[PDB]
């Protein structure tokens, strides 16, 4: 197993960038410290900058639900680049996109795209308070929804990873303003309203947790949260950016049944190409600017490249059976893993939504970030690197969900499990 | 001139989105309130959803500065996406664009790249904290640095445009720590730090300002800022975003000479894609995470495409004379346009520097956001609205710059000075 481009790459990196990446997570720090440099991608493979080809089971993290590469999504981009990448100016797939997602997310009556997750949450962070008039926002331990000032704390993704809380870089002030809690605790939930009287402007929350593992929500979880806003008129706001389009067409909110006030959306709605998007009910996207006085704007916001391939990436899962053959191979893919997990003598738990699936080495069961943090790291670590060495690529950490595509077959579902079946018999 | 395609196409839009726009400014509020929505751009061109033809003069606020849809960089990505567009993973092109970036802006050592000029504005503002362990920021009225809660405090832009005061939503815990004070007066700013001892952590500023106008600092005013900023161990931020690669290829900092000790870019580095950037000093980008305890991260940071592009647009920039070139077109619109003012009758002042220029309807001259509001907006207003129906499409709004690109012909430059007097001669 060959390695050697990615690493002189890497090295190279390490000289010209933080951390020699441009996101946390990629430097692989949480499993042994060896990333492997990418030169194409296509369906469910990866190719490595050696020539070492991947069953990619990360899919850059969400975006490639329809398979790398997807042929009908790179040309409707060849062709829409003919006509400029960026406009500045209104554009009529900014329309068409915005009609898409209105129809498919259940929350969302109006939509403002931006270009990342973290810019939606952001945004969204802001409306929730210009909304309520209340400053205090509720998140929970291992949630992850971008980085700030007064609200990178307890996250999630390279922060619930290394131990890491809350910043370092904001102000010891700024996170006062964010409320913190338990996945899965309602009580703790409850616990903060009663002692924050009129001062929530609301929780946002991974209705389905992807960045502190796989976690579900308990059963009357989501319903909970539900009922509490509204009865002390604050919001609820789901971030589906890695949820949405993946584990439903309409989210988390539409399989499960909860509807948030306002829903953040990002990787898919993006179709690869670097796109948020924060939507809700019309009279609170009303306060943002032109509409209303919140301010927040975008140069890129809405360009026509980025609406094509979220237009193209959109109509492709709209096809028949779509959820179904992911959930299918992703169950597959879930049980086996922990069946092998099971027969190799190692304890293990795990699950799976849709195209999304958790596997943690803990007997569990895992309800939050706490259980996760349970799990053995130090053998993950090993699994992960004898995965990659038999061709798998796995999230780079114990606290991120996997991901499942269109592209995946049943052959490179069995692939992997004859894989897992390899490297756990030995660890 | 007939703009019905355009306005179904925001009558709808409206519907669907706050304002009917992916940002603010484009709504035209403060210019007529009908913006024209665009099909394509080409060149120094763009084109109506109803034929019009426009020479633009916004060159989608800062990107298209080697002109829309350069055949070059189109090429270039055209052959990028048949790769993917988006890895999650580190990639070969990460490495150059950053190699590049760090050659062209003196400052930069290191570079972490994000996906707009807000994340890398937010970043920025939270290393400069995290680095020198104090909470304060200095920012000057009428800058704008993206939307990050610390800076909607007298921001410029889209803010100053559609008169809107300091936006809701920010907690005034956070604003608190936003020391503001007039551009180019640096005895404000001497008194600020003299009033915080110890507790401000830097000061950011548009080097040149393009958000509230077009304006250059009076002589001795960025040294100035240098010196105190050294004098107390704060830092001193260059927000390059829409200077960079503009102004000079070193942006600002290199053509006046000033070294900052961390620098955001945007818009042009991206060539058309959502691509942010932020870097300075090596010990001081050495805290963001990884290789550091500042988290900031981003899912699709360094996308292969976005660095293509960025590549692509700056090799362009490194040809011989290109910098001469948009001087010489760009002076040559500007005296020309304030000629046809004084011609006509109208107290006009402005000025240029490299391909971006500034017009204001105010005898002047123009030092800061207050002089700046002097300015006529309701002659303004008719000067924009007239014209665009002579086909030359200018920036919806007195408070942002104008730009010039490589693509633009001294034949666009007296169309353009053509339809200035024509429509001066009127008003
Ligand atoms: C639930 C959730 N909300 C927001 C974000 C942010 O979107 P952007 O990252 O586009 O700003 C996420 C991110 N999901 C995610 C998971 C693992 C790594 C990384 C990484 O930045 O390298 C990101 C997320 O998982
Ligand atoms: C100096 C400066 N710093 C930061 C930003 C922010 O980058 P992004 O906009 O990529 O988040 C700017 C923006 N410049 C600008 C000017 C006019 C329109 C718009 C608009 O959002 O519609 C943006 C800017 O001009």
């Amino acid at each position: 197993f060959k390695t050697i481009k990615s690493d002189e790459i890497f090295a190279a990196a390490q000289k010209l960038m933080p951390g020699g990446v441009s996101s946390p997570v990629r430097a692989f720090k949480s499993v042994g410290g060896q990333p492997i440099v990418f030169d194409r991608v296509k369906d469910a493979y990866a190719w490595d900058v050696d020539g070492n080809r991947y069953i990619d089971y990360v899919g850059t993290w969400g975006p490639a639900i329809c398979g790398h590469a997807h042929p009908e999504v790179i040309e409707a981009l060849k062709v829409a680049m003919e006509k400029g990448t960026s406009f500045g100016a209104p554009c009529a797939l900014e329309n068409v996109l915005a009609e898409m997602v209105n129809d498919a997310v259940p929350s969302i009556e109006m939509v403002r795209f931006v270009n990342s997750g973290t810019e939606a949450c952001m945004a969204v962070l802001r409306i929730m308070r210009a909304y309520t008039g209340r400053d205090k926002i509720i998140k929970f331990e291992g949630c992850y929804h971008g980085h700030a000032d007064m609200f990178l704390v307890k996250a999630g993704s390279g922060v619930a990873t290394l131990g890491l809380p809350s910043s370092p870089g904001v102000p010891k002030k700024t996170t006062a303003n964010t409320l913190t809690t338990p996945y899965n605790d309602l009580e703790a939930v409850k616990a903060l309203f009663a002692e924050n009287p009129g001062e929530i402007a609301g929780v946002i929350l991974e209705p389905i947790v992807g960045n502190s593992g796989f976690i579900v929500p308990d059963a009357g979880f989501l319903e909970g949260l539900r009922e509490i806003t509204l009865e002390h008129d604050a919001l609820l706001v789901f971030d589906e950016v890695m949820t949405g389009f993946r584990i439903a067409y309409g989210g988390v909110q539409e399989k499960f049944g909860v509807t948030p006030d306002l829903t953040t959306l990002g990787k898919i709605i993006g179709g690869g190409l670097p796109v948020g998007a924060y939507g809700g009910k019309r009279e609170i996207m009303q306060l943002v600017a032109p509409a209303g006085p919140m301010y927040q704007a975008g140069t890129l916001s809405g360009n026509p490249l980025a609406m094509t391939a979220g237009i193209k990436t959109l109509e492709l899962l709209r096809q028949p059976g779509t959820y179904e053959y992911l959930d299918q191979i992703t169950k597959r893919l879930s049980d086996g893993l922990l069946a092998i997990a099971q027969e190799t003598g190692h304890a293990a738990c795990g699950g799976q939504v849709s195209g999304m699936f958790g596997f943690f080495f803990t007997e569990g069961p895992v309800h939050n970030y706490e259980d996760a943090k349970k799990s053995d790291l130090q053998k993950f670590s090993r699994f992960h690197r004898g995965m990659l060495e038999q061709g798998i690529y796995l999230a780079p950490s114990q606290f991120e969900a996997g991901f499942t595509s269109l592209a995946h077959t049943e052959e490179d579902i069995d692939a992997t499990l004859a894989a897992a079946r390899t490297v756990m018999s030995a660890l």
